[PDB]
């Protein structure tokens, strides 16, 4: 009774029909898509929460996750699974949901239905539990037909058996509706005529407008507060309700400032639903101040404590980051999920008009019953043929260790790899060249485990370094190429510290470039930020980045030796 409830939330690829598939369902039942669709089908109330893009740091997913007993995974026929709905389904499992994978855009020509099957399966590698990986059921869907079916040859004249799927397999919220009320604020709106909206599945016990109701927050605070309104879902609408109960999705109104984990409970058994989710960041970086005597060339405005507070901004945009205080009060400590995490935050604080100096990023270590740990993740290659000897080889120098490998039958192959975060570190730089940038990859934290013993090989190569500031003349540089590659041209300005090549030798040689040419080599900001070692610091401006030591003298570097 009362438990004909089925919350569920949907992930698929763009352009993979879930917004086709959603609506669908609902013309085609008793009653951009909407963030729930609430959906009427023979005395079944079927709620689909949708799921955001593919980069949403804010931890919106996990929110979702929270409010569903299953999710719906949407598949392209053809084009099979993407790497991008990686996270989004990874976050799904964590929270223990058994998934339902939809199939649709079966009816495009060349479409490979026992492929994509094998793919998404093998994409399950997501450490996923055997229940969750058994007996995942697979409805094959047309959605712009309004089509679905088990079998794809022989497919229903409408959408019955994908309805019954989520009748079947869905588990009915874990919810007790006679308890006293308890709802946690999963998302939040506003409606400049309602105010502040609060949105979330109600965990325990019934709600109805003017009640009487206490907010505990995650540390403990408390405030008593009286709802509004009852806001029920129903198509992509919200109504008044009178009497919202457990297991309903609903939003509610005129409880003040509602902030995310908030528990809205009965003014007696204020007991707070716990905080969910948290990304613990695994690739630790510094952003320090441009030390560089280019303080404030093309940099807008940048000093000690200003960046500072925009390291407190992104604070909230993403809570897989950490910012810490450094002795030196002009660099600080932040941390992040992957390198490519803390990489596209510069690129636009660069648009933003900002000038920084940044290390290169190391791993955060972690020590665990007295055995230092370190990050491992998944990686899966897609290169071809003449490049699979070499990219191996490369990854095991990076102590990867080799679990699976899957030839195309057209000339590519897919390898699959366990590494520690340490050895991966700066590898896109070389894999892109190494496989002429035709090859592909994609990365996932697995788990912390016991360090490997060893170390990254270094950069081998040493640094031209400059030992003067002055505008770089053609009559110098094409004595340099006697001894290595190097960034620039005639005209270029460069100052004292200021690494302006790549040594052909192992050392580091302080040239001066100031008393036609080769081609320059331009780097991109990964590129150049996996050439760094750990005594440089990569400086960042609004139009272009350069490369500089630590110690910009010789005289100071060689003290530290
Ligand atoms: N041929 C074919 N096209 C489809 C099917 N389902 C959806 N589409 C098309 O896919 C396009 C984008 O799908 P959409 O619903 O927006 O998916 P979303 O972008 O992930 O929300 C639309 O133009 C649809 O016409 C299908 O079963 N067959
Ligand atoms: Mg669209």
């Amino acid at each position: 009774m009362i438990e004909k409830l089925r919350n569920i939330a949907i992930i698929a690829h763009v352009d993979h029909g879930k917004t086709t598939l959603v609506d669908k369902l609902l013309q085609q039942s008793g009653t951009i898509l909407a963030k729930n669709t609430a959906i009427k089908w023979n005395d079944y109330r079927i709620n689909i929460v949708d799921t955001p893009g593919h980069a949403d740091f804010g931890g919106e997913v996990e929110r979702v996750m929270s409010m569903v007993d299953s999710v719906l995974l949407v598949v392209d026929a053809f084009d099979g699974p993407m790497p991008q709905t990686r996270f989004v389904t990874k976050k799904a499992f964590a929270y223990g949901l058994k998934p339902i994978v939809v199939i649709n855009k079966v009816d495009r020509p060349g479409a490979r239905p026992d492929w994509v099957v094998d793919q998404v399966f093998d994409l399950f590698v997501n450490l996923d539990a055997t229940d969750e990986q058994l007996d995942f059921p697979i409805v094959y869907a047309s959605a712009l037909n309004g089509i679905a079916g088990l079998d794809h040859e022989d497919m229903a004249e409408d959408m019955t058996p994908l309805y019954q799927a989520i009748v079947d397999h869905v588990p009915a919220p874990d919810v007790d509706l006679d308890g006293p009320f308890q709802m946690q604020i999963s998302q939040l709106d506003y409606n400049s005529y309602v105010g502040v909206i609060g949105i979330g599945r109600i965990k325990r016990g019934k709600v109805k407008p003017n009640q009487q109701v206490t907010i505990i927050d995650s540390e403990g605070k408390t405030r008593n507060a009286k709802v509004g309104k009852v806001l029920g879902h129903l198509g992509l609408e919200r109504i008044e309700t009178d009497l919202a109960e457990a297991g309903d999705i609903v939003a509610i109104t005129g409880l003040g400032e509602l902030n995310i984990s908030d528990t809205v409970c009965d003014t007696q058994n204020v007991e707070a639903l716990p905080a969910l989710s948290v990304d613990e960041p695994t690739v630790s970086m510094f952003f320090c101040v441009n030390t560089s005597p280019f303080c404030g060339k093309e940099g807008k405005f940048v000093t000690s404590r200003q960046i500072l507070d925009r390291l407190n901004k992104e604070l909230v945009h993403n809570v897989a980051l950490r910012v810490e205080e450094t002795e030196d009060a002009d660099a600080f400590r932040v941390s992040g999920r992957g390198e490519l995490h803390l990489s596209v935050l510069i690129e636009n604080m660069r648009r933003e008009g900002f000038e920084l100096a940044v290390s290169r990023p190391k791993v955060i270590f972690r020590e665990i019953d007295g055995r230092k740990q370190e990050p491992y993740e998944n990686v899966t290659l897609d290169v071809e043929e003449q490049h699979q000897g070499s990219v191996m080889q490369a990854l095991g120098e990076r102590k990867g260790d080799l679990k699976n490998m899957n030839p195309d039958g057209k000339g590519r192959v897919r390898l699959d790899y366990v590494i520690p975060s340490r050895g991966l570190i700066g590898f896109r730089s070389e894999f892109m060249t190494m496989t002429s940038g035709t090859g592909l990859l994609y990365s996932t934290f697995s788990h912390y485990d016991d360090v490997r013993p060893g170390e990254v090989g270094q950069r081998q190569n040493g640094v031209l370094i400059s030992n003067g500031q002055g505008k770089a003349v053609a009559f110098a540089l094409f004595g340099l190429q006697d001894r290595g590659k190097l960034f620039l041209g005639h005209g270029a300005e460069v100052y004292e510290g200021q690494i302006i090549g790549i040594h052909s030798r192992s050392n580091d040689l302080t040239v001066n470039c100031l008393t036609v040419l080769v081609p320059p080599i331009r780097m991109t900001l990964e590129q150049a930020l996996e050439f760094i070692d750990d005594d440089e610091l990569v400086e960042v401006t609004p139009t272009s980045i350069r490369i500089r030591k630590r110690h910009l003298t010789e005289n100071d570097r060689r003290r530290a030796n």
